[PDB]
């Protein structure tokens, strides 16, 4: 039986700016760094950055909707989003189709998101404003 | 401050086989489905499948090392790997690291993994046998 996400591994093209982005800009905890990667945590999430010569810097119009959302509190959301904006962090989506979210890109174009709220809260919101054809189990 | 992974969203080319894969084959809980996606959970993980015509069914040689690892106990690992093998699920890598790992592909070529072991376990092993260039914090 599967019990959750053990880790998220992101392929990166340049290790140093990617470590800086996740550690310095996003505030995640850096545990170790080596010539080809780094291990960070974000709460219980184990994040691995893996240096990969195959990774390309990808504009958001060239990638699909696969994305990674990080939890942030209602009290912290707006100022964190505004700080990313003021720092010049690129974006990829503006319309809030799944609640309170800020959509932004990492240095390689990985699609990231700040989101306020749990799955239970999103299901409750969807009952009132459901997506087309929505069924709840 | 970011407090964890809020959700993982995978773009999918065909919703029905992706739901069958994550719900029926992998045993995740299906909470809701709509015309263009689904919400599932796996322990604390909130997974969203998003129907996206831009998703390509991508051979593993054509994607980078970005991947998503799910937790499983050591005791359950071999029978879950055998379940995936019975269903003909392709493997994209052999394990050569600490902790059991099974590297498998979803219907669209998303790179997945079953892994046994925590970040703390990995860091302890790395302390004893550090990777090239490894620094701890
Ligand atoms: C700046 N820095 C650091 O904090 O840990 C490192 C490890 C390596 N391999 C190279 C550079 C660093
Ligand atoms: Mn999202
Ligand atoms: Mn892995």
């Amino acid at each position: 039986m599967l019990s959750g996400l053990n880790h998220l591994t992101l392929a990166v093209s340049q290790l140093a700016p990617s470590v800086a982005f996740y550690q310095q800009l996003l505030g995640m905890t850096l545990h170790a760094r080596w010539d080809s990667g780094a291990y960070l945590s974000c709460g219980d999430l184990w994040l691995c950055l893996s240096l990969d010569p195959q990774r390309r810097v990808t504009p958001p119009e060239e990638s699909d909707y696969t994305h990674y959302a990080f939890s942030i509190s209602e009290a912290d959301f707006a100022s964190f989003a505004a700080r990313l904006e003021a720092a010049g962090v690129a974006v990829w989506k503006l319309n809030r189709s799944e609640g309170a979210s800020h959509y932004f890109l990492d240095p390689d174009g990985h699609k990231l998101e700040l989101h306020v709220g749990s799955l239970a809260q999103r299901l409750a919101a969807c009952r009132e404003q459901p997506y087309k054809g929505m069924v709840f189990f």
